[PDB]
């Protein structure tokens, strides 16, 4: 069962992206064989500032090689190195009816928000059916608003088939609700669309001012405190075991000690978790030609299978 | 000495109708203009998925327009898919391209409007074709009424990239061509294949004998002298006869002694030998497919090189 996952270069990673996928994704590594990729075709679809969308790019593969990709046993490219899946998206429209388009909720919602009303935009689904199907991908490791995505490249997988015989895997989303929601600072669900993130790979300066502005109380310092609703406590609970939680647990309820110390204290736990991490990203950026070479590597080996789905695809279209 | 682009997607066979109506038009300006063509087999895909049908079709339009004159040496000539430049060309116009523009797109509409469905494909079509017409800074682009609209989608499309990046794309402008005499069908109709009146170029021998047979006359004894002003046989070996040669034809028809038997049995020898080399050629280049690729080989370098000059351009702009 292979597992494909189509990575955003979009914006700064976050703690809750970190501890919500990221983390789990680089533990299955050892499970089998995993594809990733860097999605910059479809970051295009949101942005044409391309000075930005390229290092946008360079950043995303740096964090997430810095995070625990591991290039020797996954297969982790950027989409736009493998040119194949622009002629296999073309080949898909053809499969494609406009119904199932038109009321993809995805299009809507990002139109509502402000997004371009453009032919890109609304054909994002077609050209993830290709990223998808291309190499014969069976689970799609997604979040809740991008099921109907892989359905979508299901119900294509299906029409394609069902005209030139079982050449397509059939792929299916695995969402993960086991997982718990990482709060931002101000309570609700982190995300960068809320502004309420402490993001991974900032200054120490600047992850100083993000756990600052975090949302606490009223009690006074001198009285017992609540850790069960305290964002702070939430948050720290992700860089603690068992007896670190009870140890903060117990200072909450002790009194005398400020929501002020515990942020001092969240920094401290922060900074070190990442630590390592972050000189890594660091020195992949500093010197970009051996992030080229390592993205370079991974764009062979998924290249190679790409290829190899290309000529049975060009058996069946007459190229 | 500006830059003239056609796409070409033939369907069914080729008949002297597209021959005299369009595409010797074509093989003559080859001279004095600077002329890109392509067998746009991207586009085929959108009417079939039957890929053995569909390479061979593409076989056959590349070896129809060489036989028939298109020159290799003079004009760049190529197989849409052999530049894969334009499929990322695609992807990024249609960042530029709003909803609004395809959605009045007639080939789209007329579809929606008679209960079919529509493909993404379809829908989508008008932007390949426009980065068809972009990839090569084309100025002109000779149509059919049929496809102004869409010249005018990629020239929406260029303006709203220039906007963002710069001097990225020449306009583009249609040029419809007119007002070409038309041919008559077997039947006294014009020409057409939905017709089924046709006079096919690369047929056999028997087969055109047959489309022949079929031209309707009139019920003129065989002695007497024809009228050539009316007669169907007439009008379509003028085609074939410079005006001295119509004038001869002429004077057999006034002078009567020969019935329209004959003539038909002459109008099959001016149709054999006018087109004999070019029948042979398409059969050579079909029989023997090295020297057919070698020729689109040629063409497509020609054309990729363009490419990929305006593809350095546009990667600089959009990050790759
Ligand atoms: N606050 C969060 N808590 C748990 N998981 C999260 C959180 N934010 C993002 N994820 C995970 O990361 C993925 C979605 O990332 P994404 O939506 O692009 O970032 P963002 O939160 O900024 O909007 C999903 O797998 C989701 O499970
Ligand atoms: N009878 C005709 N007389 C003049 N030109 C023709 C004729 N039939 C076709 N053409 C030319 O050939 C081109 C393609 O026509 P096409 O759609 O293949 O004809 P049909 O109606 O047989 O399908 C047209 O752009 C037109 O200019
Ligand atoms: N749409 C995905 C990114 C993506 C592109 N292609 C994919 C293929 C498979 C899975 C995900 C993707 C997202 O928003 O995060
Ligand atoms: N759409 C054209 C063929 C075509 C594709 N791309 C083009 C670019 C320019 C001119 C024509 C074309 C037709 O139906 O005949
Ligand atoms: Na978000
Ligand atoms: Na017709």
């Amino acid at each position: 069962m292979r597992v494909l996952t189509g990575l955003q270069p979009s914006g700064d990673l976050h703690i809750g992206n970190y501890f919500g996928a990221i983390k789990q994704m680089v533990d299955a590594q050892e499970k089998s064989q995993m594809f990733m990729f860097i999605a910059n075709y479809h970051a295009m679809t949101s942005s044409q500032d391309g000075e930005k969308l390229k290092q946008n790019s360079l950043k995303a593969a740096a964090a997430f090689l810095s995070l625990g990709i591991d290039p020797q046993k996954s297969v982790f490219w950027l989409q736009s190195d493998v040119k194949e899946v622009m002629e296999l998206y073309w080949i898909l429209s053809q499969f494609t009816p406009m119904g199932l388009l038109e009321r993809a909720h995805s299009y809507k919602d990002k139109v509502a928000k402000g997004l371009s009303a453009s032919h890109g935009l609304f054909s994002y689904p077609v050209l993830m059916a290709a990223d998808i199907l291309l190499f014969d991908t069976r689970i799609v490791p997604v979040g809740k608003d991008q099921i109907q995505h892989v359905e979508i490249a299901r119900d294509i997988a299906l029409k394609v088939n069902n005209e030139w015989g079982e050449i397509f895997t059939l792929p299916e989303a695995r969402v993960n609700e086991e997982v718990a929601v990482v709060v931002g600072t101000d309570g609700a669900k982190m995300s960068k669309s809320y502004q309420n993130t402490i993001d991974i790979f900032s200054s120490e300066k600047t992850l100083k001012k993000q756990i600052s502005s975090i949302v606490t109380d009223s009690t006074a310092l001198e009285d017992p405190k609540d850790h069960e609703n305290c964002n702070i406590f939430k948050i720290a609970k992700l860089f603690l075991d068992e007896s670190g939680q009870k140890e903060l647990q117990i200072r909450y309820e002790k009194g005398g000690e400020g929501y002020g110390h515990f942020k001092i204290y969240l920094n401290e736990l922060v900074n070190a978790y990442f630590k390592e991490a972050r000189e890594k990203y660091n020195e992949l950026l500093e010197k970009p030609s051996h992030l080229k070479e390592i993205l370079d590597f991974g764009a062979t080996k998924a290249r190679k299978i790409a290829q190899e789905k290309m000529q049975k695809i060009y058996e069946k279209i007459g190229l």
